[PDB]
């Protein structure tokens, strides 16, 4: 049976990384485990839910080569509560596992690694490099508008599109579209894939986000691979033709509004206090020369607010789900934003001067 | 109707203080409200649940005197989300309320203050002064061992006892006793009262906890009053004879253990990961120079050895790990003394300076 010695801090960092691929609630028991693979010359921790696989290398000494699967919850809680010293992990043929550190000892029962579905081999072709910061930020800037249900599988993921030195990240749920553009310093072959939402959410939790550290990405047909520090994230891709959205990014508008981003965000956020879970009231905007008036009313009461704007084009009254504006404005760093509208039934676009983003929000249909 | 102008920050600090006395659930609709009393020369915010009442003074301008009750949840959320400018509050005779700030305006409906149960007048006799730090810490050091049910009303509160310059704070739930002693620089008349657990929990949430800021306390028969900054907390007291506990603090023991507080705490905390949703005891095997701790469940087992200095008999004793965890988490000392007689008798956690006594009953496993 297996025998290893690891520093607690290295083992803790590792279990905390691979745990993001351990299913929250499942009927599959081996999926609730972390695999310890010490069969070769490296200590490898692994978690796989069949969609998302996470692998990490732990620094340590292999005294006796071996493999074991341990309950992810019990093993992480053990590692997290052990003293800050060397941790010994020892197993036997009956899968009885002893985890020892200083004068403390835990006896638990593991499972055979033969039941564990290993992360598949993925051929590494062309590599894409992004800073940890850029990847974490582009997910934060788009992840909120993926669908909250499984009615359409493609809507539960994010489109990743590369053409020459440009990357475009897209999410949509049928009510809005979030698009981010990134100019890269390298030229790459064209690629268009849909990454599951859960993959991007879980990778957000393990990527520190330094602007000085990089992520190497591989897109090989049915899989996406992310490498950073001593971790490998492998994810299945969503199959099918993604929505044709370039047709909807019609550059024609009848109204353009320049407004302070923080004032708009604070006002829409104020309005939401009047509408609670059992209510679904739109925020009404009345855009005139130099002014935007926002209203909401409910059983709790009403709100009226005026915001100074710079408006070009037609006066317009338009309604929206406040949540959609709050989600997009929360991820816009710019001091001011440009709102583009055609009419009260047409989409509204939040765009910037530098071409970094497009947030499309569908308004409320009042049916005239 | 009423008309007031207040800075948002002053109004926010005030609603955040009085909200701690707003009952989560009530039989009287009006008690879900915060009372704004601007009938005299001060702006007073007030909340009450019939047991605990909180009053606070807001700096501002009274343009038109008046009283209104506003839903505590809606009013606090409004104040918290308004811009950082002056907030105007205006009401009419139909209780329609306008809350305005900068270019934002809210229209809500209030209630008459005439339905509100005001904090009663409490005669201020002898005053007791404690730092905010001391009061916040003594509650943290004892509040965890009040009863989690209402089977016995006295067990849901904490005993507050004063004799000359000594204050003693006691909580018990039938399985353990937490006693804290505080030496004060003033001498006071004897007082023995039982303060509701909820009062102490709510006051911990509003006391900043500075060692340089003081709390003035008044104990007048049926009530306890706490005063700090621009806030007054009033609470009813629990009636009845508190448990005779001095009889149980028998100084006789057969085993004394000196152990590192952090080492014991970390070990008992490690053991708890093996008990989930299960109620298994932690078993201690105390011998010369060593304490062995064990726990066994369906998940697995743990064995741990801790270096100790032991005087007296070897002993094997079992406990609910939670009771040790709760007490050790509030002990600041590097080392603790454990005193025992036998596996069925209480265990005492004591310090050398007489600052505390934590009594824990063992589990007769
Ligand atoms: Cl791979
Ligand atoms: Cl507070």
């Amino acid at each position: 049976g297996m025998k290893l010695i690891c520093s607690k801090a290295n083992l803790l960092k590792g279990v905390n990384i691979v745990s993001k691929a351990v299913p929250t609630r499942t009927t599959m028991a081996i999926l609730e485990c972390i695999l310890i693979d010490a069969s070769a010359n490296e200590i490898k921790l692994m978690a796989n839910d069949m969609e998302l696989g996470i692998e990490t290398i732990i620094d340590g000494t292999i005294e006796e080569r071996g493999i074991i699967a341990l309950d992810a919850k019990i093993f992480s809680e053990i590692v997290r509560k052990l003293p800050d010293n060397d941790v010994t992990i020892e197993t036997d043929a009956s899968f009885k596992t002893v985890i020892s550190c200083e004068k403390a000892k835990f006896n638990i029962i593991g499972k055979s690694g033969d039941d564990f579905s290993y992360i598949p081999y993925v051929e590494r072709n062309e590599s894409i490099v992004l800073s940890q910061f850029t990847l974490k930020e582009v997910i934060r800037q788009t992840i909120f508008s993926i669908a909250d249900n499984d009615n359409n599988k493609l809507m539960t993921g994010e489109l990743f599109e590369i053409e020459e030195n440009k990357l475009r990240v897209v999410s949509l749920d049928g009510h809005r579209i979030s698009i981010r553009y990134i100019e890269m310093k390298n030229h790459y072959d064209s690629k268009k894939v849909v990454v599951p939402g859960k993959t991007l959410q879980e990778i957000s939790k393990i990527i520190p986000g330094s602007a000085d550290e990089d992520v190497v990405i591989y897109i090989t047909n049915n899989h996406i691979v992310f490498e950073f520090e001593n971790t490998t994230v492998v994810s299945r891709l969503i199959e099918g033709e993604y929505f044709k959205i370039d047709q909807m990014l019609s550059s024609d508008y009848d109204t353009k509004v320049r407004i302070n981003k923080r004032e708009l965000l604070d006002c829409i956020d104020r309005a939401t206090l009047l509408v609670k879970e059992g209510d679904k009231k739109p925020i009404i905007m009345n855009i005139t020369d130099g002014n935007m008036e926002l209203r909401i009313n409910s059983f709790i009461g009403s709100m009226n607010e005026d915001i100074d704007i710079d408006k070009d084009g037609k006066d317009i009254m338009i309604g929206f789900n406040p949540k959609f504006f709050i989600d997009a404005l929360r991820v816009i760093d710019e001091e001011e934003v440009n709102l583009y509208m055609v009419n009260p039934k047409a989409p509204c676009f939040i765009k910037d001067d530098e071409g970094k983003f497009i947030y499309l929000i569908l308004p409320v249909n009042f049916n005239t």
